[PDB]
């Protein structure tokens, strides 16, 4: 069916979470038109919901914040859908604060998962991909995980004070 089945939920719940943190969200849906199968349809919104809150919560900064860093205004989310080949591609994007990188190698070094040794050289994707290891810091494994159940993928990108781009990728069938 089409992804506007999901999509349609989502302007409320945006427009709830921005009232109830008092940010001021400019959410924008395209793609919405965008088919798949249903048992993709049943169960991509879980996830999909949990990054628009992450992007509402931890990435849009208060207006306040947004202007002392000479940023327009009101935050922007974007959610996406469109055909890849065989593959549909959903994007959640913010121009929020984005993902401290520092902060996760420093909490990965805390846990043991690295050796600060090796932490010069790890990729941009290797870092944002301990955001995905259960109990990093209801998290961010759950998304991924469902994902995979939907034989899909996930990847992130994110820049301090430019945003977060979240990707997820799924097949036919
Ligand atoms: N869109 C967005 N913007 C900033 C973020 C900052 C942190 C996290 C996060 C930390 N631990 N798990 N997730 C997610 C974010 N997502």
């Amino acid at each position: 069916v089409p992804i506007s089945f999901v999509f349609n939920r989502f302007p409320r719940m945006v427009r709830d979470l921005a009232k109830k943190m008092n940010k001021e969200v400019n959410f924008i849906m395209r793609g919405e038109d965008t088919e798949l199968d249903r048992t993709f349809v049943e169960e991509i919104g879980e996830p999909l919901l949990h990054l628009l809150r992450n992007a509402i919560d931890h990435g849009i900064e208060p207006k306040e914040e947004r202007i002392a860093k000479g940023k327009p205004p009101i935050g922007t989310l974007i959610l996406s859908a469109r055909h890849e080949g065989n593959n549909v591609v959903i994007e959640v994007e913010d121009d929020g604060r984005g993902i401290d990188k520092e902060k996760i190698i420093r909490k990965a070094i805390e846990k043991g998962l690295i050796d600060e040794s090796k932490a010069a050289t790890l990729s941009d994707q290797e870092i944002l991909n301990f955001l995905f290891v259960p109990g990093f810091s209801v998290g961010m494994d759950v998304v991924k995980n469902v994902v995979e159940s939907l034989n899909g993928s996930i990847s992130i990108e994110s820049e301090k004070d430019k945003g977060t781009k979240v990707t997820i990728r799924l097949p036919l069938t």
